[PDB]
């Protein structure tokens, strides 16, 4: 036996940080400690009980009644992978509206799954219009439309009202990525006639990463039932996964081992948002964004999505002013305040920082602190910047 | 906003259990509390530091020097998915030796990935001989051979010495599933000339489920670099994943958010097995299995793998005696001793219970307790059984 590594001899030390990037967010002490519960057998009654509480929690936050509501055992990417491998067969047409990094990933996945990918470009800072989409649908007769709802690479919030209805008219499924919007802005899976949605644990909910709530409509469920070939990935085949999640009128069968610890944590995160109520949580985040916009204005700082009406409240791009080294600000923030001041991604790469109003930092005091430590970080770091 | 569900208003209560099924196992308190550390950003220095300690710990337990050692973000199935999607292109020939449920799952996955699947059948209670495998390889000229090492559905341990060498002669990769064997029996990834291996967190290691250590050889890594088409699943594309895990001479790029909390837990589980040392851990499990076998004999009870030389120490099938209701015994064990007495799977389904010697229950006292509460459960539940 070639010797054990020395690096494992020190204890593990992870410092506390104020996670105000657009992910992952701070989880409440209650959510974090729920993770320390006993890992359960796939068929223990108490896991099933907890899994049911989660499905309820998910129906509340997605605002759906979908029986096929469950979690994929993976990060939000795996919700994306799941929607695409379940809903498309080789040669199917999928329409992706691309104006952010996520829609590009979707493009990358659909290609791999052997779908015939149709895209429309858009400015990273301006939503696609109802008509733009409608036109693209008629034009391509797709099986699915994929839309990013809240785009954490830009700060862009894509309106959704009416979009599904159009898709339905052209026999198309609406798939929406709500990873960065859910619990940050109104969302109505059912009213907005949306067929397949996913969020992420570690964004607005303030749950730990590695598990991804999803939901599909009876309509979508049926498209899967009627595939001519098995979907490509067994691990997130939704007939099989849905089965173990008790979404169908079938006895549950072992599929794969779920991450009990992550499921406990997610349950508590949903319990938190239930006790306070969706509406208040969304309100709280809107108000925090307002305070954020004011404080940024007052520093003569620019926001990537210029037009306020288009802004996702939970992620804001702050434009690096002309003279400034963005990374130097962040190091200062981290070292002096333990403040997470996140760089850019895709559209915002090298052009803005990104601030998240998520999880435990969605409070007035938390936004103030951010403003304070951000400013102090800029000031100490670029002494010639003018406010 | 349609009302919050009532189920979420009670506190979460998860009882302590003695988890002596063949998974998941009991995690030490240290491992469990590591999960309560701060969720880190994908680019925090301290996540990368931890990720490296993990890779070192993996090389130790796998006994490899592979640079391409990392984790998939999903349960062990996802490691299986990963090997198969990365190493196979449409039409490639894969040889799977099938004699347990896991090899069946590998069949299911390979079919979905559009491989041309070749199998050989074997009795669930007897390993595949070197000659049987060698003959099958010549016959089928496969690209990959898949073997289950330790089968948790039977308790069968498949010898591996010599297998890789044969595959190499015929230009074939050796893929091994070590989910149930690693840290329970000697395992030498490099000496045994194996090209791709995975284990699971929640089996022998005593780590929480949801993250899957894997390793690939330079030989396998190269097969992936030379594919004519992108692998079907972006999420566990190993060139991409390995990049983020800093397995290659490339700057790290964002791939997906990994599960910091599960990674913290795994790090501590590897630290634990490092401090005690492989050899000692394996010895402790062999002794425990011995005590198990004796006590089971003393009760007149039969083991599914009849020949002791073929047994996997970490999972033992206990045959249900003629008169007996297996589930009634299990309920009694749980209700009266908080003792997990798991039923069957695949080959053992309805035929046997399954006991695991894994994680925090790999001690002599724990085995004795199991024997005690098992016997008392049988006795109280089937008063006419004879010892
Ligand atoms: C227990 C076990 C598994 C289970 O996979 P999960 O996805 O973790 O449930 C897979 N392979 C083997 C050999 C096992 O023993
Ligand atoms: C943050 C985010 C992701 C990230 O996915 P992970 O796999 O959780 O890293 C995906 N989609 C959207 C819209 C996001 O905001
Ligand atoms: N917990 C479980 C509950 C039901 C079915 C399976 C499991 C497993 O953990 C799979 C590993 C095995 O049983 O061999
Ligand atoms: N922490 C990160 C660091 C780098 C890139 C991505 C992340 C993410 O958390 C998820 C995507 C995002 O919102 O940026």
């Amino acid at each position: 036996f070639t010797p054990p590594p020395a690096s494992l001899r020190n204890p593990l030390i992870i410092p506390e940080k104020i996670m105000m990037g657009p992910g992952p967010s701070n989880c409440s002490k209650r959510v974090l400690t729920a993770m320390t519960n006993t890992v359960l057998s796939n068929f223990h009654a108490e896991l099933f009980r907890t899994m049911d509480e989660v499905k309820d929690g998910l129906r509340y936050i997605f605002q759906t009644e979908n029986r096929a509501t469950m979690c994929v055992s993976g990060s939000a990417h795996a919700g994306m992978e799941a929607m695409l491998s379940n809903l498309l067969e080789e040669g199917d047409r999928v329409l992706i509206a691309v104006n952010g990094i996520w829609a590009e990933r979707a493009v990358e996945m659909s290609e791999r799954y052997g779908a015939d990918v149709r895209t429309i470009e858009g400015p990273p800072d301006r939503p696609f219009s109802l008509e733009t989409l409608a036109r693209a649908i008629e034009l391509h007769q797709p099986k699915c439309l994929f839309l990013t709802h809240g785009d954490s690479s830009s700060g862009l919030l894509q309106p959704l009202e009416g979009v599904g209805q159009i898709c339905h008219q052209h026999d198309c499924l609406l798939i929406v990525d709500a990873v960065a919007s859910l619990c940050g802005v109104p969302f109505y899976m059912d009213k907005w006639e949306i067929d397949a949605v996913y969020t992420g644990a570690q964004k607005v909910l303030g749950a730990p990463p590695g598990i991804t709530p999803i939901s599909i409509s009876p309509k979508a469920l049926d498209v899967i039932r009627n595939r001519r070939t098995k979907s490509k990935v067994f691990y997130w085949d939704l007939l099989l996964l849905g089965n173990y999640w008790g979404c169908y009128d079938e006895p549950k069968r072992y599929h794969h081992t779920v991450a009990s610890n992550l499921i406990f944590a997610l349950r508590e995160a949903l319990a938190q948002i239930a006790e306070e109520g969706l509406e208040n949580q969304i309100k709280r985040r809107i108000e925090c964004a307002q305070i954020l916009y004011e404080g940024l204005g007052k520093m003569g700082l620019d926001i990537f999505v210029k037009d306020p009406r288009h802004r996702l409240p939970t992620v804001t791009g702050i434009m690096i002013p002309k003279g400034v080294d963005w990374w130097k600000v962040s190091q200062y923030a981290m070292n002096n305040f333990s403040l997470e001041v996140q760089g850019g991604l895709g559209p915002t790469f090298g052009k803005a920082w990104r601030v998240g109003i998520m999880g435990e930092c969605s409070t007035v005091q938390k936004i103030q602190f951010y403003l304070y430590g951000f400013k102090e970080s800029l000031k100490a770091t670029h002494p010639d910047y003018i406010f």
